[PDB]
RNA sequence: AGUUCGGCCAUCCUACGGCGGAAACUCCUUAACUCGUUCCGAAUUAAGAAGAGAAGCGCCGUCAGGCCCCGCCAGUACUGCGAUCGGAGACGUCGUGGGAACACGGGGUGCCGAACU
């Protein structure tokens, strides 16, 4: 469950720089405080600015609708056991948060990678015709069927309040 | 501009070229006296005033060596505190604080004080 921040920060004024300039940043986080810790940790490598020696100008929360499904390109480097790694993954999606979070839980699941094991280099919406992945491509075309993955589920959820029964029940397909 | 006496002790040192002296400092001339050199008036002591910018000295120059300031190196190396974080270990990682060095690039190259001329 991620928010997405938009974050100002600069350097606090010195004499022989009267106005500093200013940076913007994009940031995923589950709360403002940990977006604002992810923009100093940013700041502090790319820029050399630390905390004690900079501010924070604005952390402004912004909420996207959530009508449509979209295709997500997500572009990210993560270290592993024996070094660091680039990689580029594919998601489907009605908002740029709700695809961090199924990027966030696949890479824990597959990878063994946490939140602060991970950097979001860039997120960008993928048109259907240039898409990379084989699963978001199988999944844009029109008119898709299936049948139901698994429909044993209904029934064993069920079952769990109605311990003993007469029959053994079906499963319609 | 110079000399005597100083303060801080290279931005003031070292090498090599060049410019200058009216006054000043200096180099210079002599060995009766004074004092002097393991031997030597070289040094030093005494007594002078024919010469001189050739040195010392003051100033200028050098894609100069050195010395000094700023940047970059680099939020890197290292590190204080907290973590049932990863790993068989060796070691690493995250959060929260501090933060270099060499190298390289640009520039610079004595002021201050008291007395006399």
């Amino acid at each position: 469950m991620m928010q997405k921040y938009i974050v100002y920060g600069r350097r606090l004024p010195s004499e022989k720089f009267p106005e500093p300039e200013v940076f913007r940043m994009t940031i995923y986080a589950p709360n403002e405080i940990v977006a604002k810790s992810r923009f100093w940790y940013h700041l502090k490598s790319l820029k050399k600015i630390k905390r004690t020696h900079g501010e924070i100008l604005d952390c402004q929360h912004i909420e996207e609708n959530g009508d449509f499904v979209k295709n997500f390109g997500v572009l990210l480097r993560y270290r592993s056991r024996v070094g660091q790694h680039n990689m580029y993954r594919e998601v489907r999606e009605t908002t740029s948060a709700r695809a961090m979070d199924k990027v966030y839980s696949e890479m824990a699941g597959q990878c063994r990678a946490r939140y602060h094991d991970i950097q979001i280099i860039n997120v960008k919406e993928v048109a259907d015709e240039d898409v990379r992945r084989e699963k978001v491509a199988m999944f844009t075309q029109k008119g898709v069927r299936f049948p139901h993955p698994c429909p044993y589920v209904h029934v064993k959820r069920a079952a769990r309040t109605a311990r003993f029964q007469d029959r053994a029940p079906h499963v319609p397909q």
